[PDB]
């Protein structure tokens, strides 16, 4: 599993990609916009921590070009800079949560788990609806 | 086009009821929980202007319901008790929108329109 975060509190940052590597999670970090766009534009990452606040460009930004263009892929938008709109407008582009700093380790680690959780029941139920609607639905 | 409006303050419900009148809209007011749970087991509302916190019931359940039962019908939580996380699960679990109080009424209308426009694309598709 892939884990791109993208903050760029040396610390936090650096504390996540220490903390999520032990539960086992290959990890790839960005202090701003741009080193994320490179990364997010080389690999494919299943879950992204998103810092809401960056120096160069505004997180939702990052967020929609990333649902716009790989949705597969689980963005859980993590700041200390929210307000209830900002919020909702974050899940209205497709973000699975947005936990708000100061957040636990450990819960920043659920959510990614639960995150990973969807991602994949809409793969077997799209999955699915092809079974059906296609094999055992074709005049069969 | 119809609305039900779920809130429990005579003020901000009646004049919601004034107001999504004049526009052209079946409006229907609900004081408390039960109240609003059986006009929907009644009749079908496009568009629910729940309000989250009520005396009896936790808005949001009403917001579970109106989704598992009927999931066309779109709702838009205004309310004065709100927080980032009530927002984000309200989101995750069906609504339209999360408006605060104060809002503006044209906001509040507004939000309706654009509530039923994506109520919309979705049948087409
Ligand atoms: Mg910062």
């Amino acid at each position: 599993m892939n884990v791109l975060v993208i903050e760029d509190d040396k610390v936090f940052r650096g504390l996540l990609e220490e903390y999520l590597s032990m539960k086992g999670i290959k990890v790839e970090s960005a202090e701003r916009g741009k080193e994320a766009y490179k990364l997010l534009s080389e690999k494919h990452f299943n879950v992204v921590l998103l810092d809401l606040l960056l120096p160069d460009v505004n997180g939702l930004e990052i967020l929609k070009w990333i649902k716009e263009r790989s949705p597969e892929t689980e963005v859980i938008v993590i700041t200390g800079h929210g307000t209830i709109k900002t919020a909702v407008e974050a899940m209205k582009m497709g973000a699975y949560d947005f936990l708000t700093k100061p957040c636990m380790l450990e819960e920043i680690e659920l959510t990614i788990n639960k995150a990973i959780e969807h991602r994949k029941l809409r793969k077997e139920n799209e999955l699915l609806r092809r079974e059906k609607d296609l094999k055992e639905k074709l005049a069969a």
